[PDB]
């Protein structure tokens, strides 16, 4: 399947780990030109993506700085002559939960997960609608169904879904399209990690992946990657303004469902 | 982009025009071998689904008949060792109003639209279980936002979304996926016949399409079969249950939204 993304730019914000790596990765596979726009990039990462795209580029960014972001994205457009599609994805969930967390930490925790997702689309946009191009939210599973103790992150995905289908309403008229993907257990290094902290670890792990339907095991890296950029491609262009669950069933199947 | 589905066969009703045509095509294209359930097949597009997989096979079925059904599925899965997916889709919207239905022309209504989908699934079921694959139901944005004329229809479309959730659940542990893709407006040539008919086949086109938000035009074939296709194949090994809108925003746009 040809996905007609030949030497066409994509930003990736959080895109030099995790999901949003394994984006740029299959982006730079399939011909285009991944753009990393991270407070960091591993070595090893910046020698794989360069070995896959000879145009790629990092950018060392501050997304909680709107003016470097503004010089950046500019920056980008000046080298590479346009940017087609953005992927905002940098964030994570901090689990801050409304009880013992102020409002003033509120607005912290949207400073790291959700106002870089308005100041990256509005400083792409003339680029992305010159070219006709795309825009793609991570989101994620809690911002639809909840989860807790995770106020912050959760009003934040769901912000990010009203964007979603916001500026598809907005860019329809200029054939740019607008999706977003709200992943639910997705496994990455990150997430090993963090099951390690636990006395038993495939304890923990299998305990939370009995929940997944399909398989009681967690989504890859790859299946986010695949629904991601065939989403963004010019094979998906008549889908606009949808939030994507490729998810096991986590968000719609009967949450009794067992073995 | 490598979908994994050389040699795949997929079983597709209503495959001789139209989206199953498409899906059927597209399928081919990349590898998998299509096998269409319906009454009858154009010879051009015998020919062109013969240039694109030797193996392509036509089998005329009256899709109302349960034992035709179970004894070529059977003959399917016999000559090719095997089935990994089935695509809903025969049907036609038959814009059948309540006010002036009976309820037996409802039920024939569903003989045409629905009672297949559960016929062919049941018995593509083992087959697809042994090879860990797919089913998709092509439904319709009318299931869920209605239309006003067409309670059959309707129904039928909403049924299969029904059918859709409750088969991911019951083959999850399986590894069979099952899914739904919702058209908007699609443009084929039955729906360009259909224009045709209006004194003004432009204007009712314009009239219709104006509420397309992404560019004020139908969906075309090939958009719904390459979700279809993507959405059938290994690459989206952990997409199950859901109901896909390639759809230019149909559903989930502001109705109000136009070009001023």
């Amino acid at each position: 399947m040809d996905l007609k993304i030949k030497n066409k730019v994509c930003i990736i914000t959080g895109g030099a780990k995790g999901i949003g790596y394994g984006i740029a990765k299959l982006w730079a596979s399939e011909g285009g030109i991944p753009v990393i726009f991270s407070r960091s990039m591993p070595k090893e990462h910046d020698k794989e993506l360069k070995k896959l795209s000879s145009e790629y580029e990092f950018y060392e960014i501050d997304l909680k700085n709107y003016e470097q972001i503004e010089k950046l994205v500019k920056k980008v457009a000046i080298k590479h002559g346009g940017i087609y599609a953005l992927v905002n994805n940098a964030g994570t969930n901090d689990n801050l939960h409304i009880e013992n967390t102020s409002t003033q930490d509120l607005i912290k925790s949207y400073e790291n997960n959700l106002f870089h997702y308005y100041t990256m689309t509005k400083e792409c946009l003339p680029y992305i609608k010159k070219e006709q191009g795309s825009i793609l939210n991570i989101v994620s599973k809690t911002g639809i169904t909840g989860q807790g103790r995770t106020s912050a992150y959760a009003s934040a995905k769901a912000a990010q879904m009203g964007f979603t289908r916001e500026w598809a309403c907005a860019f329809a008229k200029d054939n740019v399209r607008v999706n977003a993907i709200a992943p639910a257990e997705v496994m990455t290094p990150l997430y090993e990690k963090w099951l390690q902290n636990f006395p038993n670890p495939k304890e923990q792990y299998e305990k939370i992946a009995k929940a997944i339907p399909l398989g009681h095991r967690f989504t890859t890296i790859e299946e986010i990657a695949n629904t991601a950029v065939f989403t963004l491609s010019p094979l998906a262009s008549h889908t606009t303004g949808q939030i994507l669950m490729p998810d096991g069933g986590y968000v719609h199947l009967d949450r009794a469902l067992n073995w």
